[PDB]
DNA sequence: GCATATGATAG
DNA sequence: CTATCATATGC
């Protein structure tokens, strides 16, 4: 994706609320990217009342990790581009996407992202994205499903 | 366009 | 390490 269109694909083994909880609140409780303190990895991750991804740096708020357009409870999250305090590219992309959590049996949730405009920036814009984002959030989604897999299936 | 540099991708 | 690809700075 992210060259023609952006799609997200994640299967959660617990339910949509655990998915939403993990995705937007449980930032500090994963271990793929947030594996830090006052960094990418702090006691927050995202702001609920405004819809904006931030964590608690020692000097204030560490990395902005998204500009949320829609914070629609355990259901849907439309967010925009933002990344880690690393060797990253700036939010020159906007990269917005509709995170669609589909509740299955209320103990499973398949999320699909659908967006097509800023995400299409693949090739050039995605190569500068590759700087540090490629080694974080895509990795997050793996441990996301696994941490959650332990929440009500494995552990 | 070339020397950087950073960042990923080549070898 | 040199390159080669992209992007940006720097000249």
């Amino acid at each position: 994706n992210y060259d023609p269109f952006v799609r997200h694909s994640v299967t959660v083994k617990a339910d949509r609320k655990t998915a939403f909880k993990t995705f937007l609140e449980g930032f500090p409780e994963w271990w793929p990217n947030n594996f830090r303190t006052t960094k990418v990895g702090a006691p927050l991750g995202v702001d609920k009342k405004g819809g904006r991804w931030y964590e608690i740096d020692e000097q204030g708020e560490e990395h902005t990790f998204g500009l949320i357009r829609k914070v629609d409870e355990p259901d849907t999250l439309v967010i925009g581009w933002r990344l880690n305090g690393f060797g990253r590219i700036d939010p020159d992309n906007s990269s917005e996407f509709t995170v669609t959590f589909v509740a299955d049996g209320q103990k499973k949730t398949r999320v699909d992202v659908e967006h097509t405009h800023f995400d299409r920036m693949g090739t050039k814009h995605a190569k500068r994205v590759r700087n540090g984002m490629d080694k974080g959030w895509p990795t997050i989604l793996q441990s996301f499903q696994d941490k959650i897999d332990e929440e009500g299936a494995k552990k």
